[PDB]
C-alpha cells in the first residue's frame, strides 16, 4: 500500500525541511536524514500528472543513478537516487511553512499546496544533495579554468549517457547544473570501457530535472511526448528557449527518437553562458588564462558541427 508522509519525513526530518526549489508539478526540499543533506521531490498523482506521465521520470532516475557504479560506462555526474515512495495523505502543515517561507523570498509559480486531502497519493523521490545551481554560482566561480572543467564534466556525463542508455537531457539550463566542493584534485569518468580523468578545479558537477528526458534499454524508449505541447516551443527572452524549437526542428516533433545533437545544443547554451553571463573572482589577465579563454571561445563557435556529446568529448581539441 501507500505510505504516510511521516514514513519519509519522520519529525525531525521534517523539521529541517527548507524549499529550495519547484517545477511545474513539483515542489523541492532540502532536509537532513542521518546527518546526511538530501534533497526531496513530491509529485501529486491521480486526482497534475499520472502515475504513468511520472514513471518515467522515475526509471530516468534509476537509470542515471545507477551510472555511478558501473564499470565500461560509470560517471558520477548525474544524482544519487536514494528511494522512491508513494505516500499518502494531506500536505504536512511542516512543508506548507516551508512553502510559504519559500513563495515569501523567491516567489512561486505554483498552487500552494493545502488544498490535498487525505486520500492524496504523491511519489516522494529522495536523492543525494547536488549543491547550487550555476546560474547562483554566476559571481562566484574562480576563474575560466574552473568554467573549463565544468563543461568538461558536463560533456562526459552526457557522453557516458549517451553510449550506455541513447540519453537526451533536453532541459540543461543552468538550473539544472549543480555544483559541489569536493577535496579531490581529479574526477574519473569511464567512457566505452575507456577510463579518463578531469581536473576538478575543486567542484563536482551534478545534472538534475529528467522531467524532459529520454533514453532506452533494450529498444524500449522512454521519454515525455511534448508534440502536442505549444507553450514550450513559443518562450523567448533568453537562448533557451530557441533550444526547444530547435529540438523540435532536428527531430520532426517526434520525440521517441534519439538526436543525440540535443545534448550538443544545451552545452553550446551552456558555454555560451560561461562567456557571456559569468563574473570570475580572478580575470584572464595572466598569458595561460587568456589561452583557455580562447579554447572555450573556439569550442563555442565549433561545437555545433559535432553530432553528439561523445562525438565532443572524444574529438574536439578543448579536451586534448
Ligand atoms: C530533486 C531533483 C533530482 N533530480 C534528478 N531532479 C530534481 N529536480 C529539481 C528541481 C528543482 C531543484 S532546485 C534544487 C534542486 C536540487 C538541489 C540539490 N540536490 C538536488 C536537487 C532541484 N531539483
Ligand atoms: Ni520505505
Amino acid at each position: 500500500g501507500p505510505v504516510p508522509f511521516s514514513h519519509c519525513l519522520p519529525t525531525e526530518k521534517l523539521q529541517r525541511c527548507e524549499k529550495i526549489g519547484e517545477g511545474v508539478f513539483g515542489e523541492v526540499f532540502q532536509t537532513i536524514a542521518d546527518h546526511t543533506p538530501v534533497a526531496i521531490k513530491i509529485i501529486a498523482i491521480e486526482g497534475q500528472k499520472t502515475f504513468e506521465e511520472i514513471l518515467p521520470e522515475i526509471i530516468i532516475s534509476k537509470e542515471l543513478s545507477l551510472l555511478s557504479g558501473e564499470v565500461c560506462n560509470r560517471t558520477e555526474g548525474f544524482i544519487g537516487l536514494n528511494s522512491v515512495h508513494c505516500v499518502q495523505g494531506s500536505y504536512p502543515p511542516l512543508l506548507l511553512k516551508a512553502w510559504d517561507h519559500y513563495n515569501s523570498t523567491k516567489g512561486s509559480a505554483n498552487d500552494r499546496p493545502d488544498f490535498f486531502k487525505d486520500d492524496q497519493l504523491f511519489i516522494v523521490l529522495e536523492f543525494e544533495f547536488g549543491g547550487i545551481d550555476l546560474e547562483q554560482m554566476r559571481t562566484k566561480l574562480s576563474s575560466l579554468a574552473t568554467a573549463k572543467s565544468i563543461l568538461h564534466q558536463l560533456t562526459a556525463s552526457l557522453a557516458v549517457a549517451e553510449a550506455s542508455l541513447r540519453f537526451e537531457h533536453r532541459d540543461l539550463h543552468w538550473g539544472n547544473v549543480l555544483l559541489k566542493k569536493t577535496s579531490l584534485k581529479k574526477l574519473h569518468y569511464t567512457l566505452n570501457g575507456k577510463s579518463s580523468t578531469i581536473p576538478s578545479c575543486g567542484l563536482q558537477v551534478s545534472i538534475i530535472d529528467y522531467t524532459l528526458s529520454r533514453l532506452e534499454r533494450d529498444g524500449i524508449v522512454v521519454f515525455c511526448d511534448v508534440s502536442m505541447d505549444e507553450d514550450l516551443f513559443t518562450g523567448d527572452g533568453d537562448y533557451q528557449f530557441d533550444i526547444y524549437r530547435l529540438m523540435k526542428k532536428e527531430n520532426n516533433n517526434r520525440w521517441g527518437e534519439y538526436h543525440p545533437y540535443s545534448n550538443v545544443l544545451w552545452l553550446h547554451y551552456l558555454t555560451d553562458k560561461m562567456l557571456k553571463q559569468m563574473t570570475f573572482k580572478t580575470k584572464c589577465n595572466t598569458p595561460a588564462m587568456k589561452q583557455i579563454k580562447r579554447k572555450i571561445q573556439e569550442f563555442h563557435r565549433t561545437m555545433l558541427n559535432f553530432s553528439s556529446a561523445t562525438d565532443l568529448l572524444c574529438q574536439h581539441s578543448l579536451f586534448k
